[PDB]
């Protein structure tokens, strides 16, 4: 298409909302192909990552981490506004695993305080993407200082299983899973520090030891559990979609499993089926769909234990419904 | 399914064998739906894991690690009945990936010292499946003390590859994977404990380093190997189920291959082939099917070489037979 | 076959080129089965892996690491003549995951300083397959000082896609990915030795703490950069082979994609599609094939970006050729 073609086409302004929630959108594509619009500002802020206080000098698109989900049609175009509030100190730009060139528009967002960009590329493969910052020279630190987040690029026609048959969710959620590496001191107590260059060096020494102090969902331990517990209800499809831009995770439902899993977040590769713990290698995202049939509370996690009950990798999901004693019974609940 | 008739169903027990070692079973489903009934009683016991006389307080299913593989095919029902003896110390439950609801039944099975439970659930996805002990707050400690193990639901008509083509195996093995973080004094010796909960700061700190001291197939270093090697002949079809409750690994049967691979351990999920190494994330079981086409000594390690052969992830097959010089020959033996 | 059928098949004489350069082959098979000869010269060498000076006692196939990519077809005979010159002062041997029997040719490969051997296997298994050092008590340590590399058995068809339309490439690069675990003083200064046994009991202790001090691609950090970057021009086809013989890796060609991915690098198990970051367990080889639509610089990444930009594996493509403004365009340049 010729760039008279393309400011013929229509477009749509996208408001766009904080993980786990996703932007309201439409599983099959409504008319031809549109230029989507999304306008992010980068903001440099302190977060507390735990219970005990622990603070990151984070960088957030859109102010959260991981960045919010962007979602559009495969052959739409994705515009993305990009702005770094003079507030910032920092230089930042943007890269998407779903675009083509210019290590994904990195070389073509580099904005510093102060300064906006706009960045449109077409969404010509399927699936869900990484999008993370990709300044040359420090990308690791901003990376893992959470500034990186993904986006979904639906097949035209909405999800299908491997053999043609139409998957719809009723709902989706964004699980943008974090490794930070946070300083110690010498009696082991986390580090805190003024400004969030102070704490570069530490963070670096920490960074490569490649263990990290904690392993969280939605920027910190325990942040998808009580009042912000994911909800479903047994009957109920739901799409997780799952991201790290960075290091390795193996999610896992406890208690239900992964019906179809696109393990490798690419939707032309047909879907893994009745999956117990699926890997999404780091740089990646991938999506699970699952239909509950209990109701209960269920424990999503990155299932390496240490990092999903120690690290902070754990999430619940609250399902409403009736018990289904053909699936499981206690025959004998326990006793003497 | 009506309620008189799951009543109805012929109930079978059936008594275990410890691994690699597999329980009698048929590949091809006997009959309709049955309730397979297994009897586990729960060993707290150390046990010693290396040729320098590590100690360990294991928790184990059977009173072995990995606990016992149990075999039944899909849409049977497994009645487990869980035992914990008076004399241990520790609360138990179970976690069966391959089950629907309750966290995989570890809701409706903890149990003291002095308790038993019974727990029944329909096997309605076919494939190999982990199951661990879960026990809210603590779960990665005894999953990491050798409280798991794996179970395999098989496709009523047997296993099949891509293209519908039967595969029937002569002999299989479980070989289960466990990650160990055994403490050290200040110089460097592994330390010992008189109970389990007495080495848990101690080994919680080993955890958290993500860096385990030892990883090793049926609980010890060599367990598989020597006089203890598994066995086979030329021609002869094997299925190896291999399992990792915690941890990543990377199967590979040196000198052979993986034929026929489910790495997602789920059969509905066609296997790869070909495979020299094949990939098995943290919390889930994966299988390989191999015809052995040559006689001799073969060595099944987690291909990490440090893991294999520093910290004990290798295990050995003897297998007798004719060579097969046109697959390979040495066409000049080494000479000066 | 036959020996003497196998003795009356043609012979063909191969010069291997160094890494990440590919020896002349065709894609598709030239006549019926031959038996491939290849002759590789074993050299231990000191090598320098960063800009910090620091040292590894490398062990080479054909004097790099990693060793040279060796390409044969399905049913070819591969006929290596390995040898270990008298200036060498290691027993050495070599194991193809690509073979059958012998531990992959390790049993019948052992060669001490000064001997010589030859070697033959039927190249049964179309893939890519790693191979590597293997002596029964030393392992690890070998390996990871380099002695491994990857072989490539096409299809004697060529290759295909998923369903069954050719994939021929413009192009091939053979990218090894090393990891090393080099010894520090207390100081945190990388320590040096006057013959490679003289690191053995330091770099043992290094690995085993599973975190290599190094990760790079062609034995060196930025091996693969400036004027060594891989090229390529717009509308070009190019399949890039990994191999990881130790350790777990995660490749994305930022700014690009993998258009075909085998990532268990078997080409009997259907690519994946349109892959952002695609996998290869430690002790595998993988292919991505990939068109290139955008000119410019891309970065080939191991995606865990500290031991990528930390560590050290990181390579370059420049392209050359047209910008493609349809797929990414800069609507708005970075600005106040
Ligand atoms: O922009 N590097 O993944
Ligand atoms: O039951 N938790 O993996
Ligand atoms: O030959 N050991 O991977
Ligand atoms: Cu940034
Ligand atoms: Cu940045
Ligand atoms: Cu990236
Ligand atoms: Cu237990
Ligand atoms: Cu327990
Ligand atoms: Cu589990
Ligand atoms: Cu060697
Ligand atoms: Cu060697
Ligand atoms: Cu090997």
């Amino acid at each position: 298409a010729t760039a008279a073609e393309i400011a013929a086409l229509p477009r749509q302004k996208v408001e766009l909302v904080d993980p786990p929630f996703v932007h309201a959108h439409s599983q099959v594509a409504e008319g031809g192909p549109k230029v989507v619009e999304f306008t992010m500002v980068i903001e440099e802020k302190k977060i507390v990552i735990d219970d005990a206080g622990t603070e990151v000098h984070a960088m957030a698109f859109n102010g959260t981490v991981p960045g919010p989900l962007m979602v559009v049609h495969q052959d739409d175009y994705l515009e993305l506004t990009l702005i770094n509030p003079e507030t910032n100190t920092l230089m930042h730009n943007i890269d998407f695993h779903a675009a083509t060139g210019a290590l994904g528009g990195g070389g073509l967002t580099e904005i510093n305080p102060g300064e906006k960009t706009i960045l449109r590329f077409k969404a010509t493969k399927p699936g869900v993407f990484v999008y993370h910052c990709a300044p040359p020279g420090m990308v690791p630190w901003h990376v893992v200082s959470g500034m990186n987040g993904a986006i979904m690029v639906l097949p035209r026609e909405g999800l299908h299983d491997g053999k043609g048959k139409a998957l719809t969710y009723d709902k989706i959620y964004y699980v943008g899973e974090q490794d930070f590496y946070v300083p110690r001191d010498e009696n082991g107590k986390y580090k805190k520090y003024e400004a969030p260059g102070d704490a570069y060096e530490d963070t670096v020494k920490v960074m490569r030891t490649l263990t990290p102090t904690h392993v969280v969902f939605n920027g910190a331990v325990g942040a998808l559990t009580g009042d912000k517990a994911m909800t479903a209800a047994v009957g109920e499809k739901v799409l997780i979609v799952h991201s790290q831009a960075n290091r390795d995770t193996r999610p896992n439902l406890i208690g239900g499993h992964g019906d179809y899993v696109w393990a490798t977040g690419k939707f032309n590769t047909p879907p893994d089926v009745d999956q117990e713990t699926w890997f999404i290698p780091g740089g990646a995202a991938g999506a699970a769909f699952y239909t509950f049939q209990q109701p209960g509370i269920y424990a999503y996690v990155n299932h390496n234990l240490i990092e999903a009950f120690e690290l902070g990798a754990a999430a619940h999901f609250k399902v409403t419904g009736e018990w289904n004693d053909d699936l499981m019974t206690s025959v004998l609940a326990p006793s003497g």
